[PDB]
């Protein structure tokens, strides 16, 4: 099945990104796809430490905020914390067992590691703005609106992990387990990986960017500036993360890496399109919870729905999907200052 | 049955280190065991970029070494590369799916990430001292003596991963899989995890230190200074890695974590002892291959064997095991200069 060191001498430049021979030697002198080595290098060059960021005035700014604005700020922060709690562990548990080229294996571990720094930075902000961090952290697990917004993220990863385990343990075929038939299909597993990767692309390229707009709207008012510095560093990493999944996805659909993946991508076009639209819809719906007690200068439900549509169109076009929304200019040009 | 975001609001201070509820929120404001938070902080404080190290003179030094010394140097470097290729991926694929406290989850992902930096450093050295790095990397996979020295490392992680997949898919019990009766015992899986940790302790605390001694024998000669700087950085990280497994193991033994793990540590102590004795013998057996073309002043089979016994006793005492070897003073006190 899976092995931590395949003892067969293989040409790593000829393996597919996924489902080939597990990576044996970790070497970085050559790559099948140099984009992953470039991303590792850039991400290492961007290494930062959350505690090195001064967030000393954020507590008073937060206290002075009108209650509905405290609500907008903390709800957004809790969602960011939820997403990166998932992103810290999931690329490793879900992708590493399936990767067959070294540069992509190490990119995934570097990416996941950088997510743990993001999680540490959210703890740094939370500890410096509320008296008791535990209230904030526990609300993340059970918050109904947060889970509604992130609904389906852990399920894609979880289903891919389960199917990967069946494939590694039993291989392809029609099997039986305790009186039940269990069918294992590599094609279906490739489809699950493709859709999980598309979901991860929507997560980092759309969901987090909507959250960045919220955070930076405060920075525009010269408030929560410690948080702003941290989100700026996080967004700089996120740009690398979404670049990585865009390249994975485009290499999978072009047919240049795995012909079967190309057929899959085509067969999955409609499903993928609607999943992206569903993610956008979940982000829009979050607006009713976010602005339940009123809006803020530079940020309201309508400007956010417009930004969600703007960014979704850009991201979908980048991975070859049709645009679901009417084309428009960036509704919040000021955000470019921060990204 | 594994999930990337467990939906139950649990008190993370009361979960066992392993086999409890998978970690949902990644928070760092509190810890069941602060030693793992301190290790994360120390490892982040040591962050280093391999490519920045000047290895421009190592090529001149290496090409001018007598052939047998080239053999000693490169055989040692190839073994280091093998071990960290395994260490880069294995803590994430084998341990991460079993961790139930956030500070340990993030420590494992940071530890694994730091190992990919070690691998990157071996590529930096190799590509700058030989003309065809591929011959070196391919030999790591096919070299009989290198694989004999490492025998049992990958297979142990692999067996743990397989048993973990059966547990996550089927749960405890006696099952019928393709007409075969398969027993899934959580106690047996705990024993496998426990002994995997003991094996990883021997790997980083003994096997890598014997290799560091070989590398530093060249630094004592005022040669391979780029390599020397890198191995010094690697050893500083390795000290944190073995500290982490010593604490995981000693906390389990104490009975202050999962009580079943304290029972297992006592019941399995002869197996703990046996795996250290076997690893020490593999490290000694390597000397015949390492010095097949001749030895060096101050570095030969006898000296290597004395050091293996010396360091093995120190590491076994640190986790509560009886000493297999006669007591002796350090046979290579010059190594302290470098560590
Ligand atoms: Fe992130
Ligand atoms: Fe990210
Ligand atoms: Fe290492
Ligand atoms: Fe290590
Ligand atoms: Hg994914
Ligand atoms: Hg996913
Ligand atoms: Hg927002
Ligand atoms: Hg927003
Ligand atoms: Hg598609
Ligand atoms: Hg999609
Ligand atoms: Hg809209
Ligand atoms: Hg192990
Ligand atoms: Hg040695
Ligand atoms: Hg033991
Ligand atoms: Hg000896």
């Amino acid at each position: 099945a899976y092995t931590t060191f395949s003892q067969t001498k293989n040409d790593q430049l000829k393996e597919p990104m996924f489902f080939g021979q597990p990576v044996n030697v970790a070497r970085y002198d050559q790559q099948k796809y140099d984009i992953f080595e470039k991303l590792i290098e850039k991400q290492l060059s961007f290494f930062w430490r959350p505690e090195e960021v001064d967030v000393s005035r954020d507590r008073i700014d937060y206290q002075a905020l009108p209650e509905h604005e405290k609500h907008i700020f903390i709800s957004n922060l809790k969602y960011q914390t939820l997403l990166d709690s998932i992103q810290g562990r999931s690329p490793n548990v879900a992708l590493l067992p399936l990767i067959s080229i070294p540069e992509l294996e190490t990119w995934v571990e570097t990416w996941a590691f950088s997510e743990t720094i993001h999680s540490r930075s959210y703890t740094h902000i939370i500890r410096n703005i509320v008296n008791d961090p535990s209230v904030v952290f526990d609300d993340i697990v059970t918050n109904e609106q947060i889970q509604k917004r992130a609904e389906g993220i852990s399920s894609y990863y979880d289903e891919l992990i389960e199917m990967t385990s069946y494939w590694h343990l039993l291989g392809e075929g029609t099997h039986t387990v305790n009186g039940k038939t269990v069918t294992v299909s590599l094609r279906e597993l490739k489809k699950k990986l493709y859709l999980c990767l598309m979901s991860v692309n929507a997560l980092e390229a759309i969901r987090f960017y909507v959250s960045f707009a919220c955070s930076f709207a405060f920075a525009e008012r010269e408030l929560m500036e410690g948080n702003a510095k941290i989100i700026r560093l996080i967004a700089r990493d996120e740009a690398l993360h979404l670049t990585g999944t865009q390249h994975m996805l485009n290499l999978l659909r072009s047919g240049a890496d795995d012909p079967e993946m190309a057929e899959i991508a085509e067969e999955c076009k409609q499903e993928c399109y609607d999943l992206f639209v569903q993610a956008a819809q979940q982000e829009k719906d979050w607006a009713d919870y976010l602005f339940r007690d009123g809006s803020m200068i530079g940020l309201n439900k309508d400007i956010l729905c417009q930004y969600v549509e703007y960014i979704t169109n850009i991201r979908m076009q980048a991975v070859g999907l049709d645009l679901p929304f009417q084309t428009r200019s960036n509704p919040i040009p000021w955000i470019n200052t921060w990204l």
